[PDB]
């Protein structure tokens, strides 16, 4: 109902210099195929990050200070984050770090790519309980020409 989808490199490592030390396309496709016509909620820094609005997705800004684009949604709190995603099924929190460690406990499904891959970054997912949470998917791939790590496709639901 509230989802994380996230990709993880070694220590949880999810971001250097705000952007992501790695280059997968294959899990770029499954982000956008697990997040296509859902609302997206991201940190103002992962905005400035992704660098454009992600298409075919309603996309709402975390940020204190006013908006900068009408092009996406810009919103103050957590609360108002999720009020403005409307009605719907499925809310896809995008990070970053700070995003999604306030998202953590309202969320009911993890989307995890874990990557291997050894990134010496600045910003982590969170330091989850793993009690707190069922595997219910995983899918391990070898790194190929496209693809230059191997990557695991986890998805994990609150028990
Ligand atoms: N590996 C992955 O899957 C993945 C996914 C997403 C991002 N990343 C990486 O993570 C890094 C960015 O993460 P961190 O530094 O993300 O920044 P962030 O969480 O993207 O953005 C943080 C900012 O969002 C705003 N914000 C957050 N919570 C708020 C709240 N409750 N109310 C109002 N504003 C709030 C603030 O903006 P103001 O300062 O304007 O108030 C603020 O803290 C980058 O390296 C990016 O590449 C990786
Ligand atoms: N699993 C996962 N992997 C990520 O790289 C990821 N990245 C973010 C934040 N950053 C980004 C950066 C770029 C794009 C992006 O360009 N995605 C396209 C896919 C097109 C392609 O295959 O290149 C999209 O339309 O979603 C998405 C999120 C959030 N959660 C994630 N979750």
């Amino acid at each position: 109902m509230i989802s994380l989808i996230a990709a993880l490199a070694v220590d949880r490592v999810i971001g250097m210099e705000n952007a992501m030390p790695w280059n997968l396309p294959a899990d770029l496709a499954w982000f956008k195929r697990n997040t296509l016509n859902k609302p997206v909620i991201m940190g103002r820094h992962t905005w400035e990050s992704i660098g454009r609005p992600l298409p075919g997705r309603k996309n709402i800004i975390l940020s204190s200070q006013p908006g900068t684009d009408d092009r996406v949604t810009w919103v103050k709190s957590v609360d108002e984050a999720i009020a403005a995603c409307g009605d719907v099924p499925e809310i896809m929190v995008i990070g970053g770090g700070r995003v999604y460690e306030q998202f953590l406990p309202k969320a009911q499904k993890l989307y995890l790519t874990h990557i291997d891959a050894e990134v010496e970054g600045d910003t982590h997912f969170p330091d989850y309980e793993p009690d707190d949470w069922e595997s219910v998917f995983s899918e391990f791939h070898d790194a190929d020409a496209q693809n230059s790590h191997s990557y695991c496709f986890e998805i994990l639901e609150r028990r």
